[PDB]
């Protein structure tokens, strides 16, 4: 299982930005309230504008993440000095395209701009994580960190922006995103633990956790309101995710099988391999029409499980003659969480650089 072909990963698209004309409001505030010249601060507003234009047309690569967090940070620094929140004096319309329906959604609130940049940070992390092939030592560790970063960004949005500015950032949908990301992160670690050939029982528990994350995500997908918004996207995700639910349940029981054979419980060895074979077969049925990357993972895994089941059932029928216990009676595999939504510090000076609006 060290060498199993990698499953493909889900990633989210970035939102499309409308206009955020903050400079006339900033200047009209600093003349009216401090009593200064408008044009006294035109380099620190112009730098912000070049920073925003760069963020909303962000390069789809690792450097692009730092670009988004600098702008996220600079946006906070501005709000700390100029009141551009909902209902406040210098508030200007912020417009963004809601990613699933394509509708323009506008809010006279700077936190809306912050929220969308945060979303795109999460989406971009999901992209970087999913394009890697996860074969090298360096792809597996970084993909996992990217997916945790994605989860962390969406989780931060869920907590600090409870007002759903638009339905693509509603709480149940951000929850879906978080669980999807943690699932893919956990999946990366499972692949790593199988490469490192960790204790069979530990691998089983890790795989069981992959199942728990994907199940939560799958639950969210069977929600009518979520299903209607996502549209086709719901059907693509669900078909991959539902398939993976049975696949990693099979991987989990494969390793419960290997543990059983390590402990000389050779009747239970057969039970776990049989169970793994049935669950894998359901996965294969659910995987019809899916790309060859999926099919190659499943057929590699079937030769592993198929071979061990045959070996296990046979030495048991001729040598050990122990009864094959019903799964019911055997202790359930509990998931082992190894991943967490990595917290975002928007105003970390190491990522924001000097405050553009230091003078103010």
């Amino acid at each position: 299982m060290e060498a199993v072909p990698r499953m493909p990963m889900i990633w989210l698209d970035l939102k499309e930005a409308g206009d955020f004309h903050f400079q006339p409001a900033v200047k009209k505030f600093v003349l009216k309230n401090y009593g200064e010249n408008p044009e006294a601060y035109n380099e620190e507003l112009k730098k912000l504008e070049l920073l925003r234009q760069n963020a909303v047309r962000v390069p789809r690569d690792f450097e692009g993440c730092s670009v988004l967090r600098k702008y996220l940070g600079q946006l906070h620094y501005l709000q700390s000095r100029v009141p551009m929140g909902s209902g406040q004096e210098a508030a200007v319309p912020v417009t963004w395209t809601e990613i699933f329906s394509g509708k323009s959604v506008a809010h006279e609130d700077i936190k809306y701009e912050q929220a969308c940049i945060l979303y795109n940070l999460g989406a971009l992390h999901s992209m970087l994580g999913a394009m890697d092939k996860r074969v090298s030592e360096e792809g597996m560790k970084v993909s996992c960190t990217h997916f945790q970063c994605a989860a962390g960004a969406f989780a931060y949005l869920r907590e600090h922006f409870p007002q759903a500015y638009s339905v693509d950032m509603s709480r149940q949908i951000l929850t879906l995103n978080v669980n999807l990301m943690l699932g893919q992160a956990q999946e990366c670690l499972l692949e790593k633990s199988m490469l490192d050939n960790r204790k069979s029982f530990l691998v089983a528990r890790i795989s069981a956790q992959v199942v728990d994350y994907y199940k939560e995500a799958c639950r969210a997908l069977e929600n009518p309101d979520t299903a209607s918004l996502l549209g086709r996207i719901q059907k693509d995700w669900k078909k991959l995710v539902q398939m993976k639910i049975y696949y990693f349940a099979a991987v989990a029981h494969l390793h419960m099988g290997k543990q059983a054979e390590e402990q000389q419980k050779f009747g239970e060895r057969v039970a776990y391999f049989q169970s793994a074979l049935d669950k894998l077969n359901e996965a294969i049925k659910l995987a019809k029409g899916q790309p060859d990357t999926v099919q190659d993972a499943l057929r590699f895994t079937m030769d592993v499980i198929g071979g061990k089941y045959n070996s296990a059932k046979k030495d048991n029928d001729f040598i050990y003659h122990e009864a094959v216990p019903a799964l019911d009676t055997l202790q359930p595999v509990k998931g082992a969480p190894l991943v967490k939504p990595l917290p975002v510090n928007p105003t970390d000076p190491a990522v924001t650089g000097p405050d553009i609006f230091a003078k103010l």
